[PDB]
């Protein structure tokens, strides 16, 4: 059976309190610089912090970034190595920061090292009451309906839940990125597309596309999305 008539509540109840990043633009920034595709990729990690610090001025509360998606392990096994090395530099650029940094994604398919990094950070970071960093480091939109879909079929098989009980608010609890969602998606690089990084969270969230390339996205570049998003609040809201 079904019934959306009497169905009210709404997910978690002018300035955006969550960001959802997709840092595209480095690859492209580095062949046109006449640099091998490894600098582009050394740009991420630093420019996220960046932006981090920026945002929490501003008062922004939470980041989403997407650091790592599944398709990155169709790449040569070089540039995958390469990646998987390089998020290790997490605990270097965070541990020591303001940040609040929790990571979302399949951990087991990391190299132990990289694990350990991503658990120290989390550990290291988890009393800051600043900007929450979401790092997506092996993830995607798909991935997380099916491991809260999992989680909801074990509750059943062990008698915690009715499937009359299955409602948005109890989907919501079960993913790895709950609400609030992100209230804004900034994609840099020129495509137009979410390439499968949320699909649940991001159902009423403002979607900004530029051109700008992740490596130039800078403080100019950040606030000229808020205003776009300020803009639409008047037109819409």
């Amino acid at each position: 059976s079904c019934s959306l008539n009497l169905q009210t509540e709404k997910l978690c109840y002018l300035m955006p309190k969550h960001i959802a990043l997709i840092m595209d633009g480095n690859r492209r920034w580095a062949k046109d610089k006449g640099l091998e595709v490894y600098e582009g990729h050394k740009h991420i990690i630093p420019k996220l912090k960046e932006i981090c610090d920026i945002s929490s001025k501003l008062g922004i509360q939470i980041i989403t970034a997407f650091a790592f998606s599944t398709e990155n392990w169709k790449r040569s096994k070089e540039e995958v190595d390469f990646l998987l090395q390089m998020f290790e530099e997490i605990y270097d650029e965070f541990s020591r920061s303001g940040v609040r940094v929790s990571i979302i994604g399949c951990k087991s398919d990391l190299p132990m090292t990289l694990q350990k990094c991503i658990a120290l950070t989390e550990e290291t970071t988890k009393g800051n009451k600043g900007l929450h960093l979401v790092i997506a480091l092996n993830y995607g939109g798909y991935y997380d309906i099916l491991q809260a879909t999992k989680s909801i079929v074990n509750k059943a098989m062990n008698g915690l839940l009715d499937v009359e009980d299955i409602n948005k608010n109890l989907f919501d609890q079960e993913l790895e990125s709950k609400c609030p969602n992100p209230d804004l998606l900034i994609r840099t690089g020129g495509e137009q597309r979410v390439s499968n990084f949320l699909l649940w969270q991001l159902a009423y969230t403002e979607f900004y596309f530029t051109n700008t390339l992740f490596p130039d996205f800078g403080e100019e570049d950040l606030k000229e999305a808020i205003m776009n998003f300020q803009q639409r609040h008047r037109r819409f809201g």
